[PDB]
């Protein structure tokens, strides 16, 4: 059923809390053990946000190979994503670790460091080019290269040293800006430059490690974002693109993390940027 007109069918019948908690209901349902262990409470943002055992990143160390994070592995659309939390006070030097092993060229960050009056997160790059980061519980150095300013969003161009072997890599860091601090945009055409932005910097391609995305809890905005990138795709790869259901493609993407689009207007709004997606893209 075309999705445009499930869209306007749900809202004519106002029924998207119902739909958000028919997936709740069909979510699917795997052990967290390693995240629950106490010598990991410190590592946890939120004790009911938790990777998967079967589908959480490892650190390559002995000591605790312990993150909240997990591999997000689409095989028809042919894209691999890391979802995250945003790191801890504690944990900023296993971030870096984990983008270093994973071989990531991009961070996709989608919240601000303080929203509500509250840390939604560590500062966890640099704000100066002469005031460099050094992690020495992993042993790697962060320098800021250059920024670029937008009015929803920020490109950073990074360098990430690992200290070992003196090996560098750029990162690119996309900082969306401008989700407001309650409910969704009013319109996702923002949200769809950005994503296109990532897109074009090569981030999403196969040819380097998955991505890594991440909000306060990584699953909310992190979900609406992965969610629609691999919808878009799918109809680029298959002979009718009528047949995406994203209701579908959202249960797919929950057998490797919990709880990702945590609200019926989250929903709502992923509905939107994939249908929206059709301006700036076939059509017109
Ligand atoms: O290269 C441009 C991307 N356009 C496709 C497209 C359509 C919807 C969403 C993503 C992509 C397309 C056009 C016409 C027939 C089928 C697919 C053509």
């Amino acid at each position: 059923m075309e999705m445009e007109k499930e869209f306007e069918q749900i809202d004519k019948s106002g029924s998207w809390a119902a739909i958000y908690q028919d997936i709740r209901h069909e979510a699917s349902d795997f052990p967290s053990r390693v995240a629950k262990l106490p010598k990991n409470k410190n590592r946890n943002r939120y004790r009911d946000v938790s990777p998967f055992d079967h589908s959480r990143i490892k650190l390559h160390q002995e000591d605790n190979d312990y993150i909240n994070a997990s591999l997000i592995k689409m095989e028809e659309a042919q894209r691999s994503y890391i979802l995250t939390q945003g790191p801890l006070p504690n944990t900023v030097g296993h971030f870096w670790e984990m983008v270093w092993e994973q071989k990531s060229r991009g961070v996709v960050m989608l919240n601000r460091v303080m929203e509500k009056g509250s840390l939604k997160c560590a500062q966890y790059w640099p704000q100066k080019e002469e005031k460099e980061m050094i992690f020495e519980d992993t042993n790697l150095k962060l320098t800021l290269i250059s920024e670029d300013i937008k009015s929803y969003y920020t490109v950073r161009q990074l360098e990430l040293e690992n200290l070992t072997t003196q090996e560098t890599r750029e990162i690119l860091h996309f900082h969306y800006t401008t989700w407001p601090d309650f409910g969704v945009p009013e319109s996702p055409a923002s949200f769809l430059n950005f994503l296109f932005k990532v897109r074009e910097s090569g981030s999403l391609s196969p040819e380097h490690g998955p991505v890594v995305v991440h909000c306060s809890a990584g699953i909310g905005r992190s979900g609406t974002f992965c969610l629609a990138d691999t919808c878009l795709l799918l109809m680029d790869k298959r002979k009718d693109p009528s047949s995406v259901d994203i209701k579908k493609v959202l249960l797919e993407m929950r057998k490797f993390r919990m709880g990702l689009i945590q609200t019926a207007d989250q929903l709502r709004f992923s509905y939107l940027a994939v249908i929206e997606g059709a301006k700036f893209i076939m059509g017109d």
